[PDB]
């Protein structure tokens, strides 16, 4: 059964691409299965703009313009981070030649060109956008306090803690000039099943919501939290289920971002974990189900085990031929 038809009256059914997923039988697989595909890299900071004002949008307006004329939507992915981002945009060299923070002013001014500057090329060609990424440090032990249990990237470095909301007001000032525009701006991050981390991204999702909503009738600045889903064999659909009612509890849409489920190592997959992993993938899928009304859209991190960015772990539904595993019977159900 389609992946997209199973779950038509749920929620988008997307995948994450590179150029090899837009021809041959891997096209036909993705436009069979999926409503939406995420770039997996064209749209990182590296790969839109490398060198200060030197903005890349070649390859990346290719790839939309085919997954659109394919029947797909694109989700955007992603304005700000601290992986695949060059080192200028919050970085300088010293006089003694060491890498050094940016001052916030120009730091400021680096990321809110960056933000407004892509999202005005790309318009309503995307229907969200990651605004920020990966953020919040892992297992924190002071979610009380969200400035302090945040990641202390370059950005923040630069900036200071308020950097995750200037990116955010950026990002929302650019819609306030497109009204037309139907985007949704999310905030995506991972181990999020950690209820540490879910604590420490909820109250920082609700600080700046709250202010932004007391300033603006009502309205969110956050419109979305996105569950990455890098799961394993051993994540505990229970705090799964946590975490998603405690995002839903934000009156946030939800998306499941990135999903995929280690299982094995060396590029093998024992039987009894294949089917172990299909177990997994069907309880997530239940658990997805009860919660559609919030969830705007589930999205596997990659097509196929061979091509996966983990795929020593065997993580995704159909192997190296494009053959269905026991994880696609899982999700289908
Ligand atoms: C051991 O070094 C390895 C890198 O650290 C590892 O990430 C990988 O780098 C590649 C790059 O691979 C993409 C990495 O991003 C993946 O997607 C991200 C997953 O992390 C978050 O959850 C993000 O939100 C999500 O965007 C992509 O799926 C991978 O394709 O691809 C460009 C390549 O030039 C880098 O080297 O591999 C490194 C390695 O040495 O193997
Ligand atoms: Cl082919
Ligand atoms: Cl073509
Ligand atoms: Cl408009
Ligand atoms: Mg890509």
């Amino acid at each position: 059964a389609p992946l997209k038809d199973v779950y038509k009256n749920d929620f988008l059914i997307g995948n994450a691409i590179s150029a090899e997923d837009l021809e041959g039988t891997r096209l036909e697989l993705l436009k069979m299965h999926h409503d939406v595909v995420t770039a997996g890299n064209a749209m990182k900071p590296d790969a839109l703009q490398p060198t200060k004002g030197n903005f890349t949008f070649t390859a990346a307006d290719a790839m939309i313009d085919k997954v659109l004329a394919e029947g797909m939507k694109m989700h955007g992915h992603v304005l700000v981070w601290h992986q695949q981002s060059p080192a200028w945009l919050n970085t300088k060299k010293d006089d003694n030649n060491n890498t050094v923070p940016l001052g916030r002013d120009e730091a400021l001014d680096n990321l809110r060109t960056h933000i407004q500057t892509v999202m005005k090329h790309f318009g309503n060609k995307v229907i969200s956008w990651d605004v920020v990424n990966e953020a919040m440090n892992d297992n924190p032990s002071n979610p009380a306090d969200y400035k302090a249990s945040l990641r202390q990237t370059p950005w923040y470095q630069a900036i200071g803690s308020d950097y995750v909301e200037q990116a955010f007001l950026a990002a929302r000032e650019v819609l306030d000039e497109n009204p037309s525009w139907n985007i949704k701006l999310y905030y995506n991050d991972y181990n999020e099943d950690n209820q540490n981390k879910a604590t420490a991204i909820y109250n920082m999702v609700k600080d700046i919501n709250d202010r932004y909503a007391a300033a603006h009738n009502g309205k969110l600045l956050i419109d979305g939290v996105g569950m990455q889903g890098h799961y394993n064999i051993n994540t505990n659909p229970d705090n799964v289920k946590l975490s998603l009612e405690k995002f839903i509890s934000l009156g946030v849409e939800v998306s499941v971002s990135e999903l995929d489920v280690t299982a094995g190592n060396n590029y093998t997959l024992p039987e009894n974990l294949a089917v172990g992993q299909a177990y997994l993938y069907a309880q997530l899928f239940k658990l997805y189900k009860e919660h559609a009304d919030h969830i705007a859209r589930v999205t596997f991190w990659g097509m196929d085990d061979n091509t996966s960015w983990r795929a020593e772990n065997n993580p995704l539904l159909f192997d190296k031929n494009l053959q269905a595993k026991p994880a696609y019977y899982g999700v289908i159900d």
